[PDB]
């Protein structure tokens, strides 16, 4: 793999999915999902020009975070967005600046009262089981207003929007239908929460779909490095 080339190609498919749709491409954030990929790897992205990177299991984003520190890099941001158990939410808490998976209070209210002072407000998705019933991950569209307002009050995190992980789908048709259903929602919300910007939806085979739908970040891991 040349993950130089991916990003490039990755970031012109992106460019040319929000020009299709009359969006700008300044809308679309890539996400590059580094989970089970070395620090290595990373490397060759950060310095190809990428800054946003999103790991799924605590220990391992924070070994890559550290990493980074230690090397002094700057102006990276780091996503999780697998699912957080309670015993590894100081970690979360303490090194990362997104997390793309709350799906009920008790683990927001740790994250946010383990969260140092001196660090920004970690910034917080809520996460919608939008299609999938094998999944245990994300509440149902019913429990959005609910959570969002609880968790709206901590003031340690920051809600920034939603995220989804749809169940797989095949049919171009299915992807966009279940990612408007998730852009009505990420409206609806902006409609009435202050700083609601971020809808984390798409990844490496739902891309154009998501965007079309209206998704603001998508989550790519696969076409920048390969397979896992
Ligand atoms: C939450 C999440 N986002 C994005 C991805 C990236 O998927 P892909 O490799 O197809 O780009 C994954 C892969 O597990 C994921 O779990």
């Amino acid at each position: 793999n040349d993950i130089a080339h991916n990003l490039a190609q990755v970031r012109d498919k992106i460019s040319a999915a929000a020009t299709r749709c009359g969006r700008s491409p300044e809308e679309i954030t890539l996400l590059a999902v580094s989970k089970t990929k070395p620090a290595s790897a990373i490397a060759e992205a950060i310095d190809a020009g990428q800054r946003q990177f999103g790991e799924n299991y605590v220990q391992e984003g924070v070994d890559k975070i550290r990493h980074f520190q230690e090397l002094g890099v700057t102006g990276l941001e780091w996503h999780f967005i697998g699912p957080l158990q309670s015993n590894k939410s100081r970690l979360v808490a303490e090194h990362f600046d997104w997390c793309h998976t709350i799906d009920r209070l008790r683990i927001a209210t740790r994250l946010n009262d383990q969260r140092p002072a001196e660090l920004p407000p970690l910034n917080v998705l809520i996460q919608i089981n939008i299609s999938d019933e094998n999944s245990k991950s994300g509440i149902q569209l019913a429990e959005l207003d609910e959570l969002a307002a609880a968790v709206a009050e901590l003031p340690r995190l920051r809600l920034r929007g939603l995220m989804a992980i749809p169940a797989p789908e095949s049919e171009y048709v299915r992807q966009f239908e279940v990612a408007r259903q998730m852009a009505v929602a990420f409206a609806g919300l902006k409609t009435r929460y202050p700083h609601i910007d971020t809808l984390s939806l798409g990844m490496s085979d739902d891309m154009e779909a998501a965007i079309a739908a209206g998704s603001t970040m998508v989550r790519i891991g696969t076409a920048i490095f390969g397979a896992r």
